[PDB]
């Protein structure tokens, strides 16, 4: 009563939600008439992670009362993992203090996952002068965390006007990953000025495990800065990650 | 005592195998002109197994006189395993004491696999008075088993005059499945009276572990009284399940 | 060590054939020629002889200064290997340094660092040897058979007559027997001079074959109590050769 919203591919969401429970635990989700929001930190406080979902990919969305409701990620996405790809799913909040989680498809299947009460810090995703913004292909950008973890625990991003390399070395072995507009990997790059930090691959690996192949990944960062991570859900919801930098 | 069947397809026939040894260690197969049966109880006799393989299952079919084996289910399932789709599968029995095992296709494979004796019991399958039938999509069926799984260690079945819902709670966790006749998952739902019981999901899932997303399973099952699982094997093999409900 | 450059199209192709023989080896000296690339090696228990023989032909770029052996750690080659993808172009291309710069050029170029290590060389010769049986089979049959038989046993006997070549394990009460003719698909060529029997140890087999493909044409020779030498072709031209001590 409270809310009802429907998402047509109950696995896709799925898919997305555990994006996030990779490196977060509890989080508190608002449901206002606009979409759903969630803004979280790992337990670290290394990384930002910031998912806003309009209601415009929503099949169907009611919000009779706006709330936020806290979730157990690990709990919802071990249910969220029943949904099959054709699957409707469905969240709805009664008066009681349970998310009522429910596929549609060949059966109708039903889950109440309690809702838990999650100590909220009043987190910013703030605007940073970013100084290099990069576009690549999902596939790419996994690899090459892949590529680097072989070789070292951090990962060098240098980016130049024509070319973005990310570098990772080690005591004695090297990866270098390059990338300019002639290849099929670099959808943009965009760069005020040279510009070079480096990343924990522990973290990059946790962010992109599950990002597709065939994603578009948007990169942005600065010289010593965080890094801002973003790709689009059905284009018009967003999933974004900050990165603290490397020292 | 020679024997000499022969199936077409020896990985439908591992799979088959493969159904029947989840729950099963030893068995006795007994096998007549008409076709093979085997018959036999879990160690924990909650479960028992009936599977009936008429000879028109068979593309050559040639029994001397009627005997019964003794097999060793592990081992008859670790050999039929190496079949591929496209074998064509032999079993053959000579005068000696082993069961010869072939696939015949890029190449001809025999193993010998020795038969032993199974202690045979007072078994039968009496005809119950079941109060309600139930047909569905095996995909249905394992996945509330699965869904389920994560709620409780036990699954109540009840059926309606037009649904079928099989429900699990734990502390604050719950899980319904349910299943109209407008539901795809839903092939028949035949109700004589409400119908109310609960089987242990560790049983559910060793019995389903094999089935076929797309085969079609019937229920029968009535209040407090065993459930019945049958589905069919090339139309006409016949796979049954009795399962002792739980208290 | 003069700078060479060498590329290889298909990179994922490439690591299954460094894969097949890392299986068995730890390090290996590779010998780099103008006419192509060349490894021996044996197993730590020096029970497999591996040659590896990769001409310049397979190559679409091949420059080589002067012939030079360079010391190879066959599991970090292998992993760096195995992050190329079946498109990838491979560039295998050294300097004046000491070490191997291994690159992927795909949807984006990917270089990577080798550490060159000091190999000592075996005498290692690749005898010619009176073989009086000739099989070549389907990967997947002679995969098939090795599993098969390790399901019975440790070991597996080669039985070739004129007419049908068997692969045979026996355990304490059960048994395997692969059976191949002409007739059969599995079975591409046999050439046997007299009767063969040999038997093998399994857990060498499983490894020899592991990185083999099912499609592959598979060429066996072995004699009596006489070694197995086992080979297939790389782009019909390069050549993994494995020689197998028998079972005694």
């Amino acid at each position: 009563m409270p809310f009802e919203i429907v998402f047509d591919g109950a696995k896709e969401f799925a898919d997305l939600i555990a994006t996030a429970s990779n490196l977060i635990d509890e989080a508190a989700f608002k449901i206002t008439e606009e979409g759903v929001s969630m803004r979280a930190m790992d337990p670290s406080r290394v990384v930002l992670i910031d998912l806003n979902l309009p209601e415009s990919i929503f099949s169907k969305y009611e919000v009779e009362e706006p709330e936020t409701i806290g979730i157990n990620m690990d709990h919802f996405k071990k249910i969220l993992k029943r949904g099959k790809s054709k699957d409707t799913l469905i969240l709805r909040k009664g008066d009681e203090n349970f998310l009522e989680i429910t596929f549609e498809g060949t059966a109708k299947r039903t889950f109440r996952l309690p809702l838990i009460d999650v100590e909220e810090l009043e987190l910013e995703l703030p605007e940073l002068p970013f100084t290099a913004k990069v576009v690549l292909l999902g596939e790419v950008l996994k690899e090459a965390i892949k590529d680097a973890s072989l070789v070292s625990d951090s990962l060098k991003f240098i980016a130049k006007e024509d070319e973005f390399t990310m570098k990772a070395e080690g005591e004695t072995n090297e990866v270098e990953i390059k990338l300019t507009l002639e290849d099929e990997g670099l959808l943009d790059l965009e760069v005020e000025e040279e510009t070079r930090s480096a990343y924990g691959i522990s973290y990059l690996a946790d962010m992109v495990k599950g990002i597709g192949k065939a994603d578009e990944v948007t990169l942005r960062f600065g010289t010593e800065m965080p890094l801002q991570m973003d790709y689009f859900i059905r284009d018009e919801g967003k999933l974004t990650f900050l990165l603290a930098p490397r020292v």
